[PDB]
């Protein structure tokens, strides 16, 4: 199974550590993400591991299927669409997720890669306003990092 | 052709953005690195884009062929064995290097590993030390970045 890891900080206090493995035909996502208001943040793959310029080098969300954004459980959705993580009263968020579209390997692998937690919450596509289908309308980037190859 | 990159910091003043590319049958690797003392610090990508523990989480060279540690000229050398920089008497190196065994796709690709640069020159195996053949004898790790995708 390949496993991967991501560990994310930027122009914020928010910082955490997310795990990523392979397990069974999906890819399982844990880890803590603190510092955070309460309450929903975007959270995706971003398509650059790029941090040349803090988190605004990440580039948008990684899309190689050329879809609009949406929920994790929708069919049109970026490839990067890991909807929103919760933070509680403490600003602290847990993460533990698989996702059938998120890849460690073949063309659509996400090593290289950004994880990107969000200023606001993403609204999955539905929230009305012009970037809804492009980001989700979730603001800014609070932290960022590099999806990296571990043991 | 893949293009990657490499923002190096780490648990000292040394700082550097790193440009990885396909270019002919090689990657071309060019970049700028400061704060260094003035001289030979070793370079070279680590097995692991892992963060969580500064750049000793890195682990070792990268070294996909089970060879001992060696020159960028060699055959007997790590796939992640890239030499030295030279740091000038202002502090900093710059890198334009060719090299045949670093790649950015297939079995041996680097992207999402690490790039680290040392304390201490390099000895190239050849130092006559017990970690010469293992790590060239470069000492601590004072900066590392994970290698990205980018644009
Ligand atoms: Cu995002
Ligand atoms: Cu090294
Ligand atoms: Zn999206
Ligand atoms: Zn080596």
């Amino acid at each position: 199974a390949i496993h991967a890891v991501c560990v994310l900080k930027g122009d914020s206090p928010v910082t955490g550590t997310i795990h990523l493995k392979e397990e069974g035909d999906m890819v399982t996502v844990t880890g803590e993400i603190t510092g955070l208001t309460p309450g929903k943040h975007g959270f995706h793959v971003h398509e650059f591991g790029d941090n040349t310029n803090g988190c605004t080098s990440a580039g948008g969300h990684f899309n190689p299927h050329g879809k609009e954004h949406g929920a994790p459980e929708d069919e049109n959705r970026h490839a990067g669409d890991l909807g929103n993580v919760v933070a509680g009263e403490d600003g602290k968020a847990v993460i533990n997720m698989k996702d059938k579209l998120v890849k460690l390997t073949g063309p659509d692998s996400v090593i290289g890669r950004t994880l990107v937690v969000h200023v606001d919450e993403d609204d999955l596509g539905r929230g009305g306003h012009e970037q809804s289908k492009i980001t989700g309308n979730a603001g800014g980037r609070l932290a960022c990092g590099v999806i990296g190859i571990t043991k």
